[PDB]
C-alpha cells in the first residue's frame, strides 16, 4: 500500500506546491486576493462507469468530473487529492489507472498532492479538487435574471447514447468527458449563473432555476446534439439531450450584451443559445415556434 | 440523494465560510498569512470499523481520523467535505451518522461545507479535511535530530485491545478516538517532527525515522498503556502498544529544552517521553536497561 503510493502516485510535485505527497497533509500557499474553490465527487464501479471500463479511462474521468465542478464556478483548477478503495492489487491496472489520473492532470496543469489508498470489496474512487478564483467573482447557481439567455457548451446527449451503444464512437464521450476548464475561466464576470451538466440538462438547469427563483423556456431544435442523434427519432433525441447526463458541459445564463462579448473571445469549444430565463418559475419547451408539452 | 443532503447535511456553518453547501464547489476566503493544510482519509465498512458499529460512531470517527492528520501538521482545522457511498437509504441510520459528523465537527470548531452522496454496494466514507497554519510553520515528518526525545500523547494500545475485546469499555477508544487538535497547535514551534499514530506506534514513528534519516531507541516500560493492559503479559502488552494502531495520538520528536517548555503549558492530554532519537538508522527497544530484541 505504501509501495503502491510510491510506485504509481508519487511523481515529483509542481514548484507551485509547498508540500506534496509524503506527509500527513499537503500544504498550499494561496495566491493573493483569491478564494479557495473546493469540491469532491465519487465514482463507484458499475454505477458511475461500466465494470469493463479501461483503467486509463477510469483514472481520466475520476479527475475530469471534479475539474468540471471547479470550472462550473468560473475558477482555475490547481490540485487534487485521490482517495481510492481497491479490491485487488493489479500492476497493469494500477499503471493504466495512474496514467489516466496524470494524463488528465497534465492536460489541465493540475498537481496531484495527496490522497488515501485503501483496500475494500468494491472499486470506489473519490477525488477532491482545489482551485482558485479572484475574490468575490465566482459564478453561482443563483444569479440568473429574467431576460438572460440560457446557453450550453459542446454537445449534449453524447455520453448517454454511448452508454446505450457501447463500442460506438460516442462511447468516447462517456469514457473521456472533457472538463471545460478554459471556458469556465472565460465566463468569470460574463455569466450570470452556471452549473456543469453532470446529471442531465433539464435537472441541472433546474438547480439554477430554483436557486435563482426564475424559470426558463428552451427551444428543442436548438439543443446541440451529435449528427448521430440528429438522425434518430425526435423523441429519443430530445430525451438523450435533456435527461442523458454525464455530459460534463457547462450550462450558463448570460445577458445578450455579455453574450456578444463572449462570442468575440477565442474559445476552445462550441457555444449554443438554447433558450432564455423567464419570470414564471417553471421549465417549459418550445418547438417550431409553438408551446411543446414534454415530459422528461 | 438531494433529500438526504437537505435533511441531514445542511446545517448553517461558522462565519468563516464564504460559500457552503448548495453549489458546484464551496468557497473559502483564506485567513491572511496562512497556508492551506489538506488531507483525506477513507473508512471502509468492515475494514476500518466493525460492521455493527453505531452510525453515530461511524460519523464521529470519519471526521476524527481526518482532524488527526491536520493536527499532525501543527495546524488548526477549519472545514471538511463529506463523500459517502451508501448501500441503502435508512432514516434512523442517517440521523445517527449525521449527528456523529456534527458532534465531532462542533467539538473542534469545524464546518461541513460540501461533499458528495452516492449509492454503492458497500458503505464507504471519505472525508477531506482543511486547516490553516502560519506560513512555513508546519511540523513535518522530517526534522528529527539525534538527541531529541521521542514522545507520544495519551495512551497507546487502547483501540487495538478494544477491537479484539468488543464489548469492553476500551471499545470506546476504538469507536471514539480523540484527535489531539489543541496539542497539535501547541507543538507548533516546539516539535522537531510529528506524525499521528493511525497505523501503529512502531510503523508511524518509522515514517519519521525514514524521513529524518535517523533511528530511535524506545524504552518499553515507559510506553503509556491503560491499566487494563498493564495487567497483560508484557509481550502482548507491547504488541498492542507498538503495533495496535487506530490510536490517533500524536507521536513527536522534541529537544530536551523544548520538552521543558512544553511541560510548562496547560495541556488537555497526557504527554509521555518514551525514548530518544539516535544516529544509527534503526528502531530498537530497551527493557529494564538492557537491549530487548522484539519483532513487530
Ligand atoms: N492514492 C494516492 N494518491 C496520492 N497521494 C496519496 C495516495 N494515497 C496516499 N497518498 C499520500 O501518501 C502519504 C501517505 O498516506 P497515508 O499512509 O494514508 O497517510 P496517513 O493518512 O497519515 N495514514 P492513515 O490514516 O493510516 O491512512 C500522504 O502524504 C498521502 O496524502
Ligand atoms: N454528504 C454531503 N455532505 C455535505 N455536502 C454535500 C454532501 N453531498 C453533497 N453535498 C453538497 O450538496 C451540493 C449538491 O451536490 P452534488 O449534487 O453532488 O453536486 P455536483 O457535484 O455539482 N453534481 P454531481 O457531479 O452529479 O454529483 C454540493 O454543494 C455538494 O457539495
Ligand atoms: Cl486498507
Ligand atoms: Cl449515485
Ligand atoms: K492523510
Ligand atoms: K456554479
Ligand atoms: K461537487
Ligand atoms: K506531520
Ligand atoms: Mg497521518
Ligand atoms: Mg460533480
Ligand atoms: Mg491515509
Ligand atoms: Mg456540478
Ligand atoms: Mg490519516
Ligand atoms: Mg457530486
Amino acid at each position: 500500500e505504501f509501495s503502491i503510493i510510491d510506485q504509481y502516485f508519487n511523481r515529483q510535485s509542481h514548484p507551485d506546491v509547498a508540500l506534496g505527497i509524503g506527509d500527513d497533509s499537503a500544504l498550499i500557499t494561496p495566491p493573493p486576493n483569491q478564494q479557495l474553490v473546493i469540491c469532491a465527487d465519487t465514482l463507484v464501479a458499475g454505477r458511475h462507469f461500466p465494470l469493463e471500463t479501461s483503467p486509463h479511462a477510469i483514472g481520466w474521468k475520476s479527475v475530469a468530473v471534479n475539474l468540471s465542478d471547479i470550472a462550473a464556478m468560473g475558477a482555475k483548477p490547481h490540485s487534487i487529492l485521490l482517495a481510492i478503495s481497491l479490491p485487488q492489487v493489479d500492476h497493469e491496472w494500477l499503471e493504466g489507472f495512474s496514467q489516466g489520473i496524470y494524463d488528465c492532470c497534465n492536460q489541465f496543469g493540475v498537481a496531484l498532492i495527496g490522497g488515501d489508498t485503501t483496500q475494500g470489496p468494491h472499486l470506489t474512487i473519490t477525488v477532491t479538487a482545489m482551485g482558485w478564483i479572484e475574490t468575490g467573482k465566482a459564478v453561482l447557481r443563483s444569479g440568473a435574471k429574467v431576460g438572460d439567455y440560457v446557453c450550453v457548451s459542446g454537445q449534449i446527449g453524447d455520453a448517454a447514447y454511448g452508454l446505450q451503444h457501447l463500442g460506438h464512437s460516442l462511447q468516447q464521450r462517456l469514457d473521456y468527458p472533457t472538463p471545460r476548464c478554459k471556458l469556465g475561466e472565460e465566463l468569470k464576470g460574463l455569466a450570470s449563473s452556471m452549473i456543469d451538466v453532470s446529471d442531465g440538462l433539464a435537472q441541472d438547469l433546474g438547480h439554477i432555476l430554483k436557486a435563482s427563483k426564475v424559470g426558463a423556456r428552451l427551444i428543442l431544435e436548438k439543443l446541440p446534439v451529435d449528427p448521430v442523434l440528429q438522425q434518430i427519432e425526435e423523441q429519443q433525441r430530445w430525451q438523450y439531450a435533456l435527461a442523458g447526463g454525464d455530459d460534463y458541459e457547462l450550462c450558463f445564463t448570460i445577458t445578450p450584451q455579455n453574450y456578444e462579448k463572449l462570442l468575440q473571445k477565442q474559445l476552445d469549444v462550441k457555444i449554443t443559445m438554447i433558450g432564455q430565463i423567464v419570470e414564471q418559475t417553471k421549465l417549459t419547451f418550445e418547438h417550431l415556434g409553438s408551446d411543446y408539452p414534454l415530459q422528461i
